[PDB]
């Protein structure tokens, strides 16, 4: 496409929503290629990641950890206006794994506090992809401070299984998983810092142990539980997009399965089926499609159970509906 | 199927055998759907896991680590009678990744010492699946204390390759891999405790380092070596089921390959082929099919070689038969 | 084939080249099966792996870490003459994951300093496979001292995508990833030794932490960056072979993708497509095919960014050519 052809394409401004929710979209593309516009303001902010009150100086796209999920269709152009407010103290940029060229856009979006930039790229490949900040010389520090999210490039014909059958979800959730490396004092208590830079040296030492102190979903231990638990109903089809920009994860839906899982997150790669626990390598996004068949509470975890239950990588689903005794039944309840 | 139809299905009791061996079964289903009955008694007991007398208070399904492999066919029902003797001290339950609903059966099988329960679930998805204990609030502790195993849900038509050609094995082995986190005193000596609970705090601390003190097959260093090596003969087809309920592993048959490997453990997902080293994520089981071509000793390991040779994740196969010089030959033996 | 028949096959002597380059070869087999000859001298030597002058007592095949890539075609025979100089201090051998029998050849190639051996095996399976030293009792120590490499067994008809379309690369690079475990003194300073054996005890202690002190490409931090960056031009098809003999890795081409990725490293297993970040388990090799579309610098990393940017797992590609504004463009460059 020439500049003239691209300038002639229709444009659509999209309002982002906070994870785990996803902004309104159409699974099957409506019309021809478009330039989909998004705007995100970067916020360096203090966030609490656990019930004890542990703090992290987060570097957050759109003010959240993970950054929001942007949705477009194959061959659409994603045009992101990225803003680094003067209240911030560090330079930031953005690397879209979905993009081609200049370190994913990273080489063209380096903005200092008080600057903004507009990057446009063609979403040539379908799938879910990670996006993350990556300032030369300070790459992992920004990523493990929460500066990452994901986008979904849907095929123009919507999702299909490995054999051509269409797969239409009723709802979609985006679960961003984050590994945090929080310094501790001699009492084993987590430390607090006045400014983000003050935490750098202590944090890098923890990062080098390759052992996170917290592994969480949606930015905090228990963030997707209670009134914030995800929801579904028996018979409902749910797509769960999951990303980890720096470290491996192994998603599992307790009491369920991944009926179709694009473990690599790429739609042209046939999905695995009937999965118990799938694997998403650090630096990637994956997606699982499931039709709930049983009501009740489900846990959704990173299946290194220590990471799930001790470090924080566990969410819940509340599912409404009728119990199916054919699928499962207590023949004899716990008794003497 | 209707209520009467399920109640009318034949019921069959099966005697279990301890890993790495597998109970009597047919690869191709015999007759229509059946309710296959198994019984397992939970045993809390101290076991020695290395050559230094290191102890672990194991929580063992059927008295073994891993728990035994249960085999059924797709759409059969698995009806487990689970017993928790009054001599035990903790509440236990069971979560079948192969099942649908109630946290895999966990929400319906919580039994205190002195209680038993009977759970039935329809094995709707074909493949090998992990099962493990999962008491709310203490999930990883029970799992990393050895309370996990696996089941195999064979397709009613038996196994097939990607082209639909039948794959029939001569023998099957089940290798359960267990990551242990044993506390040490300040002098580096592994600690011993009177009761399981006494070790809880110390153990969780080691678990949080995400660094196991031991990684073993069949419950101990060297359990599947020497006089306990698994066996085969040239020309024999062997299925090796491998599980890891809490942590990633990467199986490798030294001197062989995985001709067909259902790396995700699910039979409707086409098997990878000609594999050197496959990957099984924590929280899942995988299965490899190999036809032996050379006699001699083989090592079967988790290919992070430190885990295999320093931590304990190494087994052996002793294979009989004639050597094939076409496949391999020493043209010039070691000489000065 | 009989001994006589093999004896009558044509023989071709190959001259090996140091990584990341690969020796001359033809993608499509030239003629019928042949006995491809390779010779490698083992060199125990000191290598400096970081800018702090940190030393490792390398055990290097052909004098490099990783050892060089050997290329043959399916059903050719690979005949390796392995030499252990009298100047070396340890026994060494070689295990080809591509081979069948005698522990991959390890049991037939144990050579003391001053000895040599000749091993021949039939390359029956197509793909990239790891090869590494494995002396009984000291297996991981030699592997994490850099004694590993890989070989590529090309289909006789060259590479093809999942549907049969031929995939022909213009260039090929071999990236060997190495996890190193360097002991430190009380002040956190890396220790130096005057003999491989002297560091054994101290190194095993670090190895047991399963936490490498360094993770590098081609033997050292920066080995494949700056001036030693790999090169290509817009429009060129490049195959990147990557191996890790002991620990998992997750390759990512920053600003690009893996158009076709044989993540398991095996050619009869259809490749995944449109990959952002792929996964290679320790003990295996993988291969990605990509056609460059944008010029500029590309980072190629292990996407656990701490491993890439703190521990050393990062390489560069320098690509020439014209920028494509359709694929990506800076609508508004960084500005106030
Ligand atoms: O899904 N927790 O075992
Ligand atoms: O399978 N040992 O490298
Ligand atoms: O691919 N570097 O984030
Ligand atoms: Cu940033
Ligand atoms: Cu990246
Ligand atoms: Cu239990
Ligand atoms: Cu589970
Ligand atoms: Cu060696
Ligand atoms: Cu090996």
């Amino acid at each position: 496409a020439t500049a003239a052809e691209i300038a002639a394409l229709p444009r659509q401004k999209v309002e982002l929503v906070d994870p785990p929710f996803v902004h309104a979209h159409s699974q099957v593309a409506e019309g021809g290629p478009k330039v989909v516009e998004f705007t995100m303001v970067i916020e360096e902010k203090k966030i609490v990641i656990d019930d004890a009150g542990t703090e992290v100086h987060a570097m957050a796209f759109n003010g959240t950890v993970p950054g929001p999920l942007m949705v477009v269709h194959q061959d659409d152009y994603l045009e992101l206006t990225l803003i680094n407010p003067e209240t911030n103290t560090l330079m930031h940029n953005i690397d879209f794994h979905a993009a081609t060229g200049a370190l994913g856009g990273g080489g063209l979006t380096e903005i200092n506090p008080g600057e903004k930039t507009i990057l446009r790229f063609k979403a040539t490949k379908p799938g879910v992809f990670v996006y993350h900040c990556a300032p030369p010389g300070m790459v992992p520090w920004h990523v493990v401070s929460g500066m990452n999210g994901a986008i979904m490039v849907l095929p123009r014909e919507g999702l299909h299984d490995g054999k051509g059958k269409a797969l239409t979800y009723d709802k979609i959730y985006y679960v961003g998983e984050q590994d945090f490396y929080v310094p501790r004092d001699e009492n084993g208590k987590y430390k607090k810092y006045e400014a983000p830079g003050d935490a750098y040296e202590d944090t890098v030492k923890v990062m080098r142990t390759l052992t996170p102190t917290h592994v969480v979903f949606n930015g905090a231990v228990g963030a997707l539980t209670g009134d914030k638990a995800m929801t579904a109903a028996v018979g409902e089809k749910v797509l769960i997009v999951h990303s980890q920009a720096n470290r491996d994860t192994r998603p599992h839906l307790t009491g369920g399965h991944g009926d179709y899982v694009w473990a690599t997150g790429k739609f042209n790669t046939p999905p695995d089926v009937d999965q118990e626990t799938w694997f998403i390598p650090g630096g990637a996004a994956g997606a699982a499609f499931y039709t709930f068949q049983q009501p009740g509470i489900y846990a959704y975890v990173n299946h290194n159970l220590i990471e799930a239950f001790e470090l924080g990588a566990a969410a819940h689903f509340k599912v409404t509906g009728e119990w199916n005794d054919d699928l499962m039944t207590s023949v004899l309840a716990p008794s003497g």
